[PDB]
């Protein structure tokens, strides 16, 4: 009969891809479909232009698509409008939030699948050899901590060991780690959510010379080509004390050999000062039917299936990847597995999203426009003064005449 196809994560980032195909091939057992998994390159922007090539010919030979949360505005007309599928009390059974940022012009464009946000991840022993008792509340103390951590554990001859690690190439994950240094500086949203493009302020400048700063003095030089999986393997084989990443990093970090089990905790990313607000970007991945699909009733059923309590749960036990139903959040097995889930939820609560949601069909060039400048500032190419300004004029060029 048919043959449901689906892709979505990848096989190059964690346990997603080979975790997701095996879900996949447990909703075909269950039902006697037949299925195929098309794995994905790592990067989310990578994954745009591959899903796109596949939108832009209508193709039929994927059924199902895993969509990032910055999405839905530009792959509404790829998606099947999955709101009729749905009772109200199922769609309640996810977070209010995601379901509206998956809903566009009214259609439901996918199902809430995980969420994520930027995290402070910090080695808990290294922190009591020198001394810490707490991990950084503010960024100046990231670097104070950093620097004698580090001063330390390269004199006991660890010449691979960095402060901290972070995603500095030029992709979607700088626009991640940006947007969280220019908030918790006080320097605003980069867009606005009612369209002001308000980068070009001295707050905004400062988040991005002090990133500058961290770059070959206590983060890697090589930081400027880091995307999640280049952090997290200096951080895994135990060579960083900080790390910024996504929650999937955790359950990675606590396996079986990992060289770093038990000795790490997680908590809120650090700001500039008391008054600033925390910073941690939104991120996670949706359900999409593809609007080709041959199938739909079919696809329907699947992405219903790995939505479900069950299979978000065991995402949560097994990849400490953040469910998109409260309920999880109070589930014994969920919380004793990832206690920081109940520590950081009003962080994930908090969540400050990118701008895809007044950019819309047009976030994709914002983003870029915004991780190339943020970039150029990290290479020492432009002081945060000049690209704040260029990068303001960029984006002004590129949402001109678009309005939400
Ligand atoms: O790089 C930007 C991208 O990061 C996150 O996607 C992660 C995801 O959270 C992890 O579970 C795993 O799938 O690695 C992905 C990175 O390739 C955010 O979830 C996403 O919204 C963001 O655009
Ligand atoms: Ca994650």
């Amino acid at each position: 009969g048919p043959v449901i196809r689906v892709a979505g994560d990848s096989t190059a980032v964690g346990e997603g891809g080979r975790w997701m195909k095996e879900m996949v091939e447990a909703w075909g057992k269950k039902t006697g479909t037949r299925v195929e998994y098309i794995d994905s390159p790592a990067d989310t922007n990578d994954r745009l232009a591959l899903y796109q090539q596949y939108w832009a010919a209508r193709s039929p030979d994927v059924d199902v698509y895993m969509i990032d949360v910055i999405w839905p505005g530009i792959v509404a007309p790829h998606a099947l409008d999955l709101k009729p599928y749905l009772t109200e009390a199922e769609l309640k059974e996810f977070f209010p939030r995601i379901v509206q940022n998956n809903t566009i012009r009214g259609k439901l464009t996918s199902l809430p699948f995980f969420t994520a946000a930027g995290i402070l991840y910090y080695r808990k022993d290294l922190l009591e050899k020198y001394g810490y008792t707490s991990p950084p509340r503010t960024w100046n103390e990231l670097e104070q901590m950093a620097e004698r951590v580090m001063e330390g554990e390269r004199r006991a001859g660890n010449r691979d060991f960095w402060g901290f690690v972070f995603q500095g190439k030029p992709y979607e994950g700088l626009t991640c780690d940006a947007l969280e240094w220019i908030y918790s500086h006080g320097g605003g949203r980069i867009v606005e959510p009612d369209g002001t493009i308000s980068v070009n302020n001295g707050r905004a400048a400062l988040a991005l010379n002090r990133a500058h700063g961290w770059v070959g003095r206590i983060a890697p030089q090589g930081v400027t080509s880091y995307a999640e999986e280049e952090a997290r393997n200096v951080w895994q084989q135990g060579n960083s004390l900080f790390m910024r990443n996504w929650p999937y990093a955790y359950a990675l970090g606590q396996a079986e050999g990992s060289p770093i089990r038990g000795k790490f905790g997680v908590t809120v990313l650090p700001k500039a000062s008391a008054d600033a607000p925390n910073a941690a970007t939104l991120g996670g991945w949706q359900l999409m039917v593809s609007a080709y699909s041959r199938y739909p009733k079919e696809a329907v059923d699947l992405v219903k299936y790995l939505a479900s309590y069950e299979v978000q749960k065991d995402n949560a036990v097994r990849l400490s990847r953040l469910p998109t139903r409260p309920a999880l959040y109070t589930d014994r097995d969920v919380l004793a597995r990832n206690p920081w889930f109940r520590d950081l939820l009003p962080v994930f609560q908090n969540a400050v999203s990118r701008p895809s949601d007044v950019a819309g069909a047009r976030y994709n060039q914002v983003s870029e426009a915004i991780w190339t400048e943020v970039h150029s500032v990290l290479t020492g190419r432009k002081k945060g003064e000049q690209a704040v300004r260029d990068l303001e004029a960029r984006i002004r060029r590129i949402l001109r005449h678009h309005h939400h």
